């Protein structure tokens, strides 16, 4: 009896909603962009790591994100659940693709499914954000909630639910460009300023309020014009060599919007046809990548979220 979960890549913030908005992504070609966790019965607990980025994981086994999921799930159960766990780390660490969230969602969903769904959505998702906090020093739900539930998730920390779904535009493609370098979630958060001018908070509000209003009324142009982040982007693009050039070209080529994915350095660019997305994807390969570890994938929203493979 093996349970194997695929936790997809996700865009934090989505460049208009820092800490309260996120979207799971799926490349159109059918390739998997995510991390995987397997759970099987055993006498004693073991964890082994596989995949392309195994060597990037912690040297301290107890500080592994997937180990900490199991310890947290067992606490919730009141008992230790002996399993052979395997993490397959196919996503780069600190890249902007929801890497820590993939490993949290996959591990906690893997354990909850193995045990027969004892925990409900709100508890488990609350536990997922809990573990994001220990990773970056801050609880936030904008990567785990879409990784988990799929689509675009708006974070609304209410008694009955952590998030609700936001309607998208079926036309929109999301060209994702990981440049081959990493930024820590923690460092990219601490370099944010402690204070902002009143008018930035008025404008941030208007921007988010218009973006949401546009999604529910299905006005894609307006939506793109409201996709502006005055909170984190101005202070983070200094850590993204080449981003500002990417944005200039993105306009020239005809993307509807361009932005940082989570804390970066991965970028995303919105296009509303296949011809535009292909040109954008071609350019980013040629110009946004900093080395051979980088990649580009034309994506759409993943409406499934994390799921069972086997």
């Amino acid at each position: 009896s093996m349970v194997k979960i695929y936790a997809p890549a996700s865009i934090g913030n989505v460049s208009v909603g820092f800490d309260v908005l996120g979207a799971a992504v799926s490349p159109i070609d059918g390739t998997l962009l995510g991390d995987c966790v397997s759970v099987t019965a055993a006498e004693r607990f073991s964890l082994h790591n596989e995949g392309r980025f195994v060597s990037k994981l912690p040297d301290d086994p107890k500080q592994n994100i997937v180990y900490q999921c199991w310890e947290r799930f067992c606490q919730e159960m009141g008992k230790e659940i002996p399993v052979a766990m395997v993490l397959e780390k196919n996503m780069p660490i600190g890249s902007g693709l929801g890497s820590s969230a993939c490993s949290v969602v996959a591990g906690l969903m893997a354990m909850n499914e193995f045990c027969g769904q004892p925990l409900d959505k709100v508890t488990l998702l609350g536990m997922m954000g809990e573990l994001e906090g220990r990773v970056s020093g801050s609880i936030h739900f904008d990567n785990v909630a879409p990784c988990y539930l799929g689509g675009m998730q708006l974070i609304l920390e209410q008694e009955g639910y952590i998030s609700q779904d936001v309607p998208g535009f079926s036309d929109w493609l999301w060209v994702m460009a990981y440049p081959g370098i990493k930024v820590s979630t923690a460092e990219a958060r601490a370099i944010l300023p402690a204070q902002y001018r009143r008018q930035d908070c008025i404008t941030h509000g208007r921007n988010l309020a218009g973006f949401i209003h546009a999604c529910h009324t299905q006005q894609p142009d307006l939506a793109a014009k409201m996709m502006k982040d005055v909170i984190a982007e101005p202070y983070r693009t200094q850590l993204l060599p080449g981003f500002a050039a990417a944005r200039q070209a993105a306009q020239d080529i005809g993307a509807l919007a361009c932005g940082i994915s989570g804390s970066g350095p991965t970028l995303f660019a919105v296009c509303n046809d296949q011809a535009t997305a292909q040109r954008m994807a071609g350019w980013l390969q040629n110009h946004y990548l900093q080395n051979d570890e980088g990649f580009v994938h034309i994506c759409r929203l993943d409406t499934a979220g994390a799921r069972l493979l086997g």
